[PDB]
């Protein structure tokens, strides 16, 4: 009876709650923009029910209609009282449920009707439960709501307590919305702070150590040695020197010496009296040595008469080996540190810009030496090296680390330290057991037969061998030095192919986060942020860039440390180093990490060390450098086949650069920088041309007159290219002939013996295409279907221009008649008409994350195909992202039609100008039509009416009962191909004259077949480019063909062996395409009859890597449609294939189809490892 206005983020937001109130016969005014207390709104309204409504209600509202404003809540109040109530829930790990309580003047206050209990399963994604919550909700509101008009219900105040969440609280989770309830905790436990300080300076615990270990040796220099008492005898009777001539705390003190007893006593003096030391290597360029000295503001310098004159007299020197420079004092000094003074600053190289001084605490060092201690268990029995140059932190752990558990320090001799060998020796012959190598040395150190290590610590560039012969642990740290040499730690246990970088060290924690700094789902890549007890003080005199890199997030407002490393968390917490985030570079459409390709190069046998540089040439393109240290230069095509045997052409180096060793550089890196630069070949005169060509199309520099078209890159999509570059030669090239004629030499000798698309005039109407006629039967026969609609949605963040958007899509119905196109009954003529302009349906919306896929297909509904634009789009802008979506019939938007649509938006967007269109849709139907008549298209024909015309193979899956008439129902599974496995079967194919497709092709033909019992045939469909003509490669509009394909497998053959014969089907098939699919039923005397479909229930459809990045943030959107029993798309993206598997979900339930995925990748895994067994031994199970 009464009248009930309900309030929602959206008009669609409860459909359900709004259907049942009409059914007891309420009207039901709906309103989700914001209601004011004197409001129209408000007329006869009796009850207000609010659900997810997206503002606050007056206090005049509320008093107004007291007892009469029911909210439907979707937690356990007082749990999570604002925003985001489910998601917090999950995070902060409260009590789950949903509350029905009346509205007060505050937000999720007012006394409560019903609550009920929830449970989400720690599979659930958040996506899950916060529909599962909503629905709860809205079921409970209908089994209570006669209790609640007639007021039978109780109302019971609310417990005080419960968290009131905002908007923007939201922020930093943004990104995962997509987890499981068991993965989002487990990303809570790594990146969230905890619920013991540092409270003393190093020289404090050094000083307690020598009380302890008086009489053990502390350092040793050849011969010489320091027992701890001495060492803290002498170290003092120069601080108090020091002390005396003005040293303060925070005050820098430079030493400049070689590596020695003094350089030890210098140190410790300086720490004592109070400063932080600054060491200055004396083998320096004179240039550092003077801009260190200059940028830091030491007054004193502690130096040899040796390296005196370096300092151009800049500082008071002290000498270290004049005896009035030590106190008769032999005592320890007052302390006067504080952890938070400085203990030391060292400079990063002064390569990529100027050299920067980073700032070190007292607080930093020592968190680093009390993990180090009890994480190796260093004792007073052990013995280390002091091997990195005292100017990089490598240093400071050798001295600092070892000095505070007893150990004894061992000078490194300089003859001794490049000469691994000697090394070798010196280190069994005096029992060195632990000591730290940049990975450089360590590497070369591996090969040395080694008694007396018991652990190493490597670090500062990535690990690539761990083969060695010694017993001792293989250690693999990392950090930067503005974070004290190292923050996470792993032990190599056994062979990686990355191998990780391990777990943070006390009082550490590392974060993944996007560019806008929020967190990355666990396995995510992102840039790597330090925080905690770790990172210094900031950089010397430069503020400015302190800020930038010791950012306070605008979040969490820790402060954490950028980078500039890309790094992954892998799911047992260790962490995966993947790089700099500069060394991402694109090579010839593929965007890549250069040094995923070194482990595999390095492999080979005469190379010991490699690198590989993206270099840059004049055309803009880049291009890779490969890098080796081998004994003697190894030919350019060993090399090539070398790698060809596990990567593709685009990720294997277009040179090779031999080198006798590489400079490295005073840290012992390999010195990028520094890397040298680069320094049959057709003949006849078609060969050149014919060469120019292909360089053209593959994207390279130099063409071999043997190199086979597949193993140079070359694809389907590049097939088509190459003879539509001939064809502006004059040269005509079939897509077979590529395929019998792989190379330049063979195809010389077919071309030695042997027309534009001609733009159509004005007409009142233009024929149509074949594949236009199909669409446009179908779509007659169910008028209002959706089956051939065409979805896509992209996320754009908050920045983006609604409006620019909007005009950008305006502007591309403009330029693209097939935008401005309809469709006509024309007497017994399917004809075509095109207006000059057409106004583009586009619609704004606010939404929830949660509600964007039901706020979607709310918008799909059909086409009427004689009114143009043939497409609509709109905007949903939820709390954190806006999501542009168009839905666009499938008689105008094909595939490539896609990538050109997504080529041009980018365009636009980006204020760039777009010559106009050459070629229309139309001229290319008519040139069609006129050649289906020619003797050509009587050749194609023929060739299906032979193939079809026998008994054809009825392939049967394991579905459920057939429904009794065709039905559409669908879903989608989606199979995930990591980089490494794709690197694999591209190369595979490559190495056999075999697209990619065709491998993939062959797999699921062998699927199918195990499926029906190892049957030796199968018949499946496919669908291809259907551009015809040249000048099509650029036009909006249907071209695609659908194809059956015939294929035989033969069980007692190798995996090979399978692969050569479908291709050998392939081919033909292609080779005759342009025959359109109904003249292909009508040859085979088929028709479209019973519960199947023609020809094959299973179509197989495959597209290649988006040409622009627009294009990969595109995603096809599936209204639950399956045209077909069962659809497997195979999507190259991020380096890798996404499998979809659009499935009829009265053929197949979630249970089925999951166990035929895990089967498909299983017989995927046995068969890119398997080329030469038989494909009977290959097993689903
Ligand atoms: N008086 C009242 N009590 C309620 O419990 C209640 C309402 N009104 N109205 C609807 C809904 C609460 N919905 C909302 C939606 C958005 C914001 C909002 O704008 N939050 C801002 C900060 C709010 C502020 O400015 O103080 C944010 O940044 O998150 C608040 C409440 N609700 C019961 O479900
Ligand atoms: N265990 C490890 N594995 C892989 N890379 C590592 C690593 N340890 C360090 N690195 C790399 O080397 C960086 C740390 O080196 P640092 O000693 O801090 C000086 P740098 O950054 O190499 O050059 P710079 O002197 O111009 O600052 C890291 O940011 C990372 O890129
Ligand atoms: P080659 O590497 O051996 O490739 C052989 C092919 C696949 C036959 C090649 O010649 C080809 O034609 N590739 C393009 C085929 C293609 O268009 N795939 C995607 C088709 N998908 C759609 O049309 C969808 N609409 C928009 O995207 C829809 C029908 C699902
Ligand atoms: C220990 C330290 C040198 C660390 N490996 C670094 O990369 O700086
Ligand atoms: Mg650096």
């Amino acid at each position: 009876m009464g009248r009930i206005l309900f309030l929602t983020t959206f008009m669609s937001k409860g459909n359900k709650v709004v259907r049942y109130l009409e059914s007891l016969h309420h009207e039901v005014v709906i309103c989700q923009e914001k209601v004011h207390a004197q409001s129209a709104n408000l007329q006869e309204i009796d009850w207000i029910v609010s659900y997810a409504y997206g503002y606050i209600l007056d206090k005049e509202i509320v008093s107004r209609f007291r007892g009469r404003i029911i909210n439907l809540h979707p937690s356990l109040l007082p749990w999570n009282k604002g925003r985001d109530p489910v998601f917090w829930s999950v995070w902060d790990e409260t009590p789950k449920g949903v509350t029905i309580h009346l509205i007060d003047e505050h937000v999720d206050t007012g006394d409560i009707l019903v609550q009920e209990e929830i449970a989400f399963a720690d599979e659930d994604t958040l996506l899950d439960c916060y529909n599962k919550a909503n629905q709860a909700i809205e079921e409970l509101f209908i089994r209570e709501w006669e209790n609640i008009v007639h007021g039978r219900i109780a109302p019971y105040r609310q417990t005080a307590g419960g968290t009131l969440h905002f908007k923007a609280d939201r922020d930093f989770y943004k990104n995962l919305n997509m987890t499981t309830v068991r993965e989002l905790l487990a990303l809570k436990r790594l990146c969230a702070e905890p619920k013991k300080p540092i409270d003393k300076t190093f020289h404090q615990l050094f000083e307690q150590q020598v009380e302890m270990t008086p009489d053990h040796v502390a350092v040793v220099d050849r011969g010489q040695s320091l027992t701890y008492k001495q060492l803290n005898e002498r170290a003092n009777q120069l601080a108090h020197h020091l002390r005396g001539k003005g040293v303060k705390p925070d005050d820098q003190v430079a030493i400049m010496l070689d590596k020695s007893l003094d350089m030890i006593v210098s140190i410790l003096a300086v720490m004592k009296a109070g400063g932080a030391y600054v060491p200055i290597d004396p083998d320096y360029p004179g240039e550092r040595i003077a801009y260190m000295l200059a940028d830091s503001s030491a007054a004193i310098l502690l130096t040899n008469a040796l390296h005196e004159e370096k300092a151009n007299g800049a500082c008071d020197i002290i000498d270290v080996h004049d005896p009035d420079s030590y106190s008769e004092n032999t005592n320890n000094l007052p302390h006067v540190n504080r952890p938070d003074d400085l203990v030391y600053v060292m400079y990063t190289s002064g390569s990529t810009g100027l050299a920067k001084g980073v700032m070190i605490e007292h607080h930093n060092l020592v968190n680093f030496c009390e993990w180090y201690r009890p994480y190796f268990g260093v004792t007073p029995a052990d013995k280390a090296l002091v091997y990195s140059s005292f100017s990089f932190d490598g240093s400071a752990l050798d001295i600092f680390t070892h000095l505070l558990a007893g150990a004894a320090l061992h000078i490194v001799p300089s003859e001794r330290k490049y000469d691994l060998d000697a090394l070798n020796d010196y280190c069994n012959q005096e029992g060195i057991t632990i000591s730290y190598l940049p990975t450089g040395a360590a590497e070369q150190f591996m090969q040395m037969d080694n008694q007396s290590f018991r652990v190493v610590i490597t670090g500062g560039d990535v690990l690539k061998k761990i083969e060695r012969n010694g017993t001792y642990k293989l250690y693999n740290g990392y950090g930067p030095t503005e974070c004290t040499i190292m923050v996470t730690m792993f032990e190599v246990d056994k062979p990686y192919a990355n191998i990780p970088i391990g777990k943070p060290i006390d009082r550490t924690r590392i974060l993944i986060l996007d560019e806008a700094l929020a967190l990355q789902p666990i396995g995510v890549a992102g840039e790597l942020f330090i925080v905690g007890e770790g990172l210094g003080r900031g950089y010397l005199n430069r503020p400015e860039l302190t800020a930038e890199k010791f950012i306070v997030h605008p979040q969490t407002g820790e402060r954490m440390y950028r980078t500039g490393d890309r790094a992954r968390f892998l799911p047992d917490g260790n962490i995966e180093f993947l790089g700099r985030l500069d060394n991402l570079v694109k090579i010839r459409g593929y965007r890549i990490e250069p040094g995923e390709i070194e482990p595999f190069l390095m492999n080979h046998p005469l190379i010991e060390l490699t690198t590989v540089l993206a270099k840059e040439q004049a055309d803009g393109r880049k291009y890779l450098v490969g890098y080796y240290v081998a004994p003697e230069e190894i030919p350019h095509g060993e090399l090539r086949e070398w790698l060809g045997n596990d990567l593709p052409d685009y990720m294997i180096p277009t040179y090779f650069v031999h080198m006798k060793a590489f400079p490295l550089t005073a840290n012992g890196k390999v010195d990028r920088r520094a890397l040298p630069d680069v320094q049959v070949a057709p003949t006849d005169e078609l060969e050149q041309q014919l060469a120019q060509v292909w360089s053209h199309v593959l994207g390279i520099p130099q063409m071999g007159i043997d190199d086979h078209f597949l193993e140079r890159g070359g694809d389907s999509i590049k097939v088509m290219q190459l003879i539509h570059q001939l064809k502006n030669i004059g040269l005509s090239l079939r897509y077979d002939q590529l395929f019998t004629h792989p190379t330049i030499r063979q195809l010389k000798r077919l071309l030695t013996e042997q027309e534009p698309l001609r733009e159509l005039d004005e007409q009142a109407e233009y024929e149509t295409s074949a594949v236009e006629k199909r669409m446009y039967i179908i779509q007659q026969q169910d008028v209002e279907s959706i089956a051939y609609n065409v979805v896509y949605t992209i996320n754009f963040p908050l920045t983006v221009d609604t409006e620019q958007i909007r005009v950008a899509l305006e502007q591309l119905v403009l330029r693209h008649e097939g935008l401005r196109s309809t469709y006509h009954m024309r007497g017994d003529e399917i004809v075509k008409r095109i207006v000059p302009r057409a106004e583009l349906s586009f619609v704004r919306q606010t939404g929830e994350e949660e509600s964007v896929q039901s706020l979607l297909a709310e918008q799909i509904k059909p086409f009427d195909l004689a009114k143009a634009p043939l497409l609509r789009a709109g905007v949903i802008e939820t709390a954190d992202k806006k999501v542009l979506w168009f839905d666009s019939h499938h008689i105008l938007l094909d595939g490539l039609s896609k990538s050109i649509l997504a080529r041009e938006l980018q365009a636009l967007l980006g204020q760039q100008v777009l010559s106009p269109v050459e070629k229309t849709y139309k001229s290319f139907a008519r040139w069609q039509n006129e050649w289906f008549a020619s003797d050509e298209y009587e050749q194609q024909i023929a060739y299906w009416k032979t193939l079809l015309q026998g008994e054809l193979p009825a392939v049967q899956l394991p579905t459920k009962k057939r429904p009794p008439q065709l039905t559409f129902d669908g879903a989608i599974q989606m199979y995930r191909v990591n980089p490494e496995i794709t690197r694999k079967l591209k190369a595979t194919a490559a190495k056999h004259d075999l697209t990619l497709y065709m491998l993939m092709l062959t797999i699921v033909s062998i699927w199918l077949s195990k499926m029906n019992s190892d049957s030796n045939q199968v018949i499946l469909g496919t669908v291809t480019d259907g551009r015809q003509h040249p000048d099509t490669r650029e036009l909006l509009g249907m071209f695609v063909n659908t194809l059956p394909l015939l294929l035989s497998i033969d069980h007692e053959e190798s995996f090979l062996h399978n692969l050569q014969q479908v291709k050998a089907k392939l081919l033909p098939a292609l080779q005759n395409q342009y025959v359109p699919f109904d003249k292909i039923l009508e040859a085979a005397r088929v028709k479209r009859e019973g519960n199947r479909h023609p020809l094959f229930d299973v179509m197989f459809m495959m597209q290649g890597a988006p040409e622009t990045e627009l294009e990969s943030n595109m995603h096809h959107i599936n209204a639950g449609i399956s045209k077909f029993d069962l659809t497997l798309e195979v999507l190259e993206r991020e380096n890798g294939l996404n499998i979809v598997f659009e499935y009829n979900t009265h053929l197949f339930d979630e249970g089925m189809i999951l166990r035929m995925v895990a089967q498909f990748e299983h017989l995927l895994l046995q068969a890119v490892h398997g080329l030469d067994q038989q494909v009977k031994r290959f097993e689903l199970v």
